[PDB]
């Protein structure tokens, strides 16, 4: 791939920050492509673009921007294998998840804005017979939205379909470890009609182009999905600067709660999905898995079986359905966590180590690893490790498991499983989680708010409040009767 | 003098662990009205575990106990109006014309309004297919944090803590240090309804100790801010970097008021008045910069001259007295500068621009109400938000014209046109960034009207249905049904 | 008591009908009171009070309005118990109902409804940049409301307290049974500050006051309950007069399901609950009681158990749960009823016959009486007795006794229960009725709309949908542009 | 000449077994169109059955797969525009000019908008205690039957189908007896864009006998019929009488258009224009009744009578005609008996008044523009719908007045105002008992605005997002996880 340049107004354009940087295969180690880096003037430059476009973009009719939009979609799903093997590249995810799940989610969601648009209505309120107040749900103008590295397209469809349904502008920041997607969405866009500026997308990183997005005066909200850590830096320096609205989708530490009256099987299967989808690099993951004392080792011996059926190979086969991690780095990250749990003493039951031999040795490959007999103040346990790792822990009654689910500064997700129709709902209701799942894991409908709780998140995705949330509510006053001064 | 004011914390007055204290001043005599005492980190942690108690028990409750007690909680403020607006009047400056007939009434107002919406709070269902359903559940934040400001004191106690309550969470309320006396009152008001100990907490405070305690606490949900736009900045950042806290401010504006070709130019001028001299312009939406068309300029300042010489200051507790003094010596000192800074900038001075003299004037920071004309958009008092009496005003041509220099500003906060023309109303008023917008009045914020900034002006919004909503979370609860497939 | 009255524009009026009808006490068969009857005349001027206080009522601020509501809500509560004692003497419902349900549950609705009104909004619609549209919800005027005779003050406050939280004015026509209440109601709305007009009562008969009423062409909609025959002929009337706008509350055949892990204890506490409250005359009352046949002796023996407890004596004994049919002619048709079940070959497990004895010779009594081997061709099974009769139904699996319980031209309510998870849900989903319990039977909060399927009626009462269903839309369109003509 | 026009019933035309067929004549030219079969009450229990066993397989999909079907039903309408408007322009008189640019483009616009709603509709959830909790479903009705009216055939069956599959019922439709032909094709269309067989049955035939049997089916659950004031009483009634259906109601007008004292009067005509003489007065909205103030009165005529002078009646498939004959012969002499009672109660007859004669006009159903003035409150004109090109000008002398004079009559459906002023438009129209209301303009109908009747003009509404709500039904769930307590 040649020096992949930015997406600003509807064309390709060098970027004059003089700058570039590299995206590696995570299952090769080659080189997929070097990439321009935006700078201080690329990002002001994609601003005037944006606010131009968005107003060609707000003046067209509803049903104009929805059919825009639906071509979009129409295109993402004729392009579904060709996208998913590029995420695949970009990635490292099995084209097994890629090509089922990456591109069909996210077009899933912009055909839901699409058609939402125009319902989004503003609201009437009398006073008296002579004033009354009537509001309009208006576009917030250039926001910004910033992607992660484990679902790109994903994202840059969860953050932009709900912004240009409102009738924004998108400026987009892939994340550097996985910038290609995005860029062809942005072609997708146009060739739909989306009018220029209204999605622009700078590759870059963090430190520089992350946050010269964050400073600009002009941009009016960023939308942001990543680590825990970086939000909290993301959303200071978006407040510091121009007092910006703010999203934020970060990490979990989520349990999964296996209730005395559950089917260890059901539970097993759960929690395996829960664990080692996306070779455990999804921030909903369930990893923390409370079961009965009485059912452990039962249950034990039923994960222990499902991970020997894990099948790591080629990304492109049909029957691989685990992957390298996302890079090489990372893996040193989780590696560093996997040595933490064996210090402190917690049991390996299977995996925690990387993987060899052809096939394997030039791939950042971690084995699926569970750990047992944890405790609530171990390392593994407490931080979020954004790998395969499962951490099983054991407990005695309800009260307090729900205690121990609860006692941490993460609120991103959690589930139970039980066939009660009391327990179910009864704990459910006492979690301290955004997304919560009963007899299942990880499915996210348009429809569904996502989001967390405390130190996960700020706000929310998808569903109706998510399109109104791109908005910002004007109160407008009509006087009709005589205005009195007291002076 | 009052006995010395102690922190509210679980429904009794207890003493700071801090070992400090500060005063507050009348703002009229400069006396000492009460020493107070500020709430340290150690008084910040009681609070926090005092509101976490509380909020159990007030969330355990059925909506309609809590609609009932926020009920009786209206009924003691209408009750002791007069007597708070007094109270109020003291602590702030401001005339009892004024806070007797809006501070205590329109705070009074939002609880009302709150109080009858908790039984209508619900959340969603949404089917996916016949073995699997979605629903969802507003729940309470938790614990969540309110810093008040010093212009309104009880009504912004009252705003920020209405929904915040009726949504099923604790409050900790940290008043402005310059103005910590009503919201004492309150709390203790809330315990006599009912209110669970511990769910309204008060703790007075300087802003760089106990507000960035509240601030940085890790079991504090959400802060909501009503103050300047530089200082909201700083609480937005330690609130984020310390837990990520959820946030709203209201902050400052340099709010337009546009006046039409084809506006009566009493109304306009009346209008105009409202906008500026209110709580001797201390007020946060005031249109600040009056837009007049040139061909009528002239006759628009001889219509100011008449009002603006009819402005009483006087004795703050007599019913003819519509002017007070400023808060404080040193902001008045603030608001004295803007006016040097408009002369020497070459603004022609209408009237006013000197301190006040003389019997009764000595001892309070009075300003007197200041009109600049033949304003320009790079002049510093049309630029930055000054927080006292001072009207800027413009000349402009054309409709294109004033739109863009109304909208050429980082605030946000509000907006107002004086048109009799239907078109003329509405196309204006689309095309402003502003979040509260007046056609042919200004000022009056009913409690079903959200109101809140754009740009610098603020984050999120107050009043309104969207305000009891934005003080829950959303649970999405997914019910699968059918028979779970893992591809492991 | 005297001779009552009509009650039109906040006073006491003498009936211009010169007819007369008399409220029999169901405890002793004396005459309760004479009531004088509302005439064509008397109708007329009912609404034109109505339409006068109307346009007072509606130019109040929404605040005003909920202010003057609370106060009749905490005159209700202070006099709950004296009200209570005038509705046992009307109805014969045990006092220790009367005091614990029908004006607390009344009142419950009246502080819902006085909370929400300023929460009543219209909307508002972009259309372009040069023109939007706005609407009002506008109250329909003055409405009428046509009350049941089983819980007379609950159902005269379920229809006025939307009607008059939306702005309108109501006319109020309870049942000639049990006229006595709300005339109560009329004086207690005054003393809360209801404007004169805004609440008119009209006592009379179905046939010549309740036929005025939806005949009249100023009275914009009419909201009935009662049983489903006179349903049809009133919803009729009102459409050949003036296309009223219409609400129908009517009888059922609810079925009540009993799940193969239910706990048969909880099941026939529910069964007791559903069949034998206020005498059996309850329109969501669960008079199918299907039972798997396995369980279905056991479960039969608890039933007898529990209404052999059932105590029945003086209405204002603390520890009567039980009273007589509210008329002595009602009484003949239930008794018609029960013959048919003996002579169609149910099985007759209780009761069957009158009660006698000192005390009981001179009431409407008809015990407790439970049929079994019942079969969904037997007349008591397929029609609503509105008595104490229980009808307990044998099945098999659950794809059987769901298209039992949904096999009938009635549509209420009905409920299921199970400690299952699925098992809830997945039942409730296939039921045809309006009015669905899980583990329970009979709770109706004012936040719950309620209403039925098919032949069970037009419309739902109480929830936020009800205030808006007593407001009319009226969309607005503002045209900035100029207008085009093609002439 | 056309093929004989059969029954659509389970996706594909069917021969009736009611042994009857009627005609459609086109009303330019008095010729057969076409023979058309008439469903008998056999044929009509079938139609349901079908429904029933469609509605099934349609409610069963995802809410997506749904917006799907409908999304292609759109771009088939899209691609047919002009040969389905030569079809309506055939069947109804109106001129091509109106067909191709509105019947079939605002038709498919309210299915475009009710598709992409499908996903949004949601129930409820609502918290009593932490043991208990409801939640609500919005199920669908069943089957139910839309009865059109023949000034809209297609535009009507749009509206009422879109919103009843959205919210997952099949419909079976019953065109009017005078223009079925367009309504057979949408169901062929529905068919090709994946609607399961049986969600949309069309069932030709006369009120009397089809119309009937619909709305006395046990198995319908609801009844949307637009048309005639009278004709709605008695379908409202046989539909309660039966099995209490649900009723939705679009029945005529006599709406205001009120012109103020600062209207400019060219804009006031071409509207007055546009709310008369659109389908040739054929349109339940028009505003009929004129109000002019005194002063204005003789220079507004004299605007009328030259925008009247240019209506270019003529050859239907001509691009500059504008105006076209009535539907039907009996309906021309109905309107015909209505301009002469204006006549013979003292009305002054501006122009019109009779028939138009000559080449292309002797067999066609042609009545000509026609104006009456000096009208007064009690004629028969001013008080009864006409459904025919006949504008009733009648003055006025204040705005209480006409307010009043509005007001005062039986029907509802619109109602406008024409004035520059900001006050004075908001305020009459607040006051106007009309549930479709336009400033400054007249017919706009947009999607997502609802629009039907007060007082005898309608029940319920019609397009927006309450309308896709009224074809669902709410099941109210309350799911108790404490213990259940008897008192027995
Ligand atoms: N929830 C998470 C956790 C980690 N990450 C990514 O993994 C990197 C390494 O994780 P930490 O920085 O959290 O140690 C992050 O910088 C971020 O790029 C993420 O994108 N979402
Ligand atoms: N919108 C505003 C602006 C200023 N202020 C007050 O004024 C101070 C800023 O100093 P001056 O207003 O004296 O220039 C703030 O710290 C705050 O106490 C406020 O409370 N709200
Ligand atoms: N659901 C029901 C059923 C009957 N009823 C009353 O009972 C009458 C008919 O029932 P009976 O034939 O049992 O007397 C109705 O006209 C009405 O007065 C009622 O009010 N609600
Ligand atoms: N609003 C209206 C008024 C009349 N009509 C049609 O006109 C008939 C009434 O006869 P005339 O209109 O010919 O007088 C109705 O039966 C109906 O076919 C309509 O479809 N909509």
């Amino acid at each position: 791939m040649a020096e992949q340049q930015l997406y600003i107004h509807g064309k390709f354009v060098a970027a004059t920050s003089g700058k570039t940087f590299e995206t590696i295969n995570p299952a090769t180690g080659e080189v997929l492509a070097t990439v321009q880096a935006a700078g201080r003037e690329d990002v002001d430059r994609a601003v005037k673009s944006a606010q131009q476009g968005q107003k060609v973009w707000a003046a067209m009719s509803a049903m104009a921007r929805s059919r825009i939009l639906r071509k979009a979609v129409d295109i993402l799903r004729e392009r579904n294998d060709e996208l998913a093997r590029l995420e695949t590249l970009d990635t490292g995810k099995p084209l097994s998840e890629t090509a089922a799940v990456d591109i069909v989610t996210g077009a899933d969601v912009l055909e839901y804005y699409a058609g939402l648009i125009p319902a989004l209505e503003g609201s009437q309120i009398p006073l008296r017979d002579s004033s009354f107040v009537y509001t309009r749900r208006e576009p917030l103008g250039v926001v910004a939205g910033i992607g992660a590295w484990n679902y790109p397209i994903q994202i840059a469809l969860w953050k932009s379909a709900p912004a240009l349904a409102a009738g924004n502008a998108m400026i987009f920041k892939p994340s550097e470890v996985t910038p290609l997607t995005a860029l062809k969405l942005a072609e997708i866009y146009r060739e739909a009609g989306l009018p220029d500026g209204v999605f622009n997308v700078l590759p870059g990183i963090g430190a520089e182009t992350g946050q010269y997005l964050t400073e600009h005066p002009d941009i009016a909200k960023i939308s942001f999905t990543g680590g825990v850590a970086s939000g909290k830096k993301v959303m200071a320096n978006s407040a510091a600067s121009s007092l910006k609205e703010v999203t934020m989708e970060l990490g979990g530490k989520s349990p999964l709660i296996i209730a005395e009256d559950a089917n260890l099987d059901l539970a097993a299967d759960i929690a395996m999905m829960a664990n080692f989808y996306s070779s455990g690099q999804v921030c909903t993951n369930g990893t923390r898995v409370f079961v009965p004392a009485k059912f452990k080792a039962e249950f034990e011996h039923k994960i222990l079986e499902r991970v020997g059926r894990i099948r790591a190979g080629d990304l492109f086969a049909d029957d691989t359905n685990f992957g390298p991690l996302v890079s090489f780095p990372h893996r040193q990250n989780v590696l560093r966590y996997i040595e933490s749990g064996k210090s402190e003493g917690a049991r390996l039951l299977c995996g925690g180590d990387v993987l060899k031999g052809e096939g394997f040795d030039n791939g950042a490959w971690v084995a699926p690893t569970v750990f047992t007999d944890c405790t609530d103040d171990m390392t593994i346990v407490r931080e979020e490790i954004f790998g395969p790792v499962m951490s099983i822990l054991s407990y005695d009654d309800e009260a307090e498991v729900i205690r121990r689910a609860n006692a941490t500064e993460y609120g991103l997700a959690a589930g139970v499983v039980t066939p009660d129709l009391n327990r179910a709902h009864r704990i459910i209701h006492q979690l301290e989680a955004g997304i919560c799942w009963i007899n299942s894991w990880g499915e996210s409908p348009a429809e569904m708010p996502v989001g967390g709780y405390k130190h996960s998140g700020i706000g929310r995705e998808n569903g109706v409040m998510t399109l109104q949330s791109y908005t910002q509510v004007k109160s407008i006053q009509v006087e009709m009767g005589p205005f009195q001064s007291i002076f």
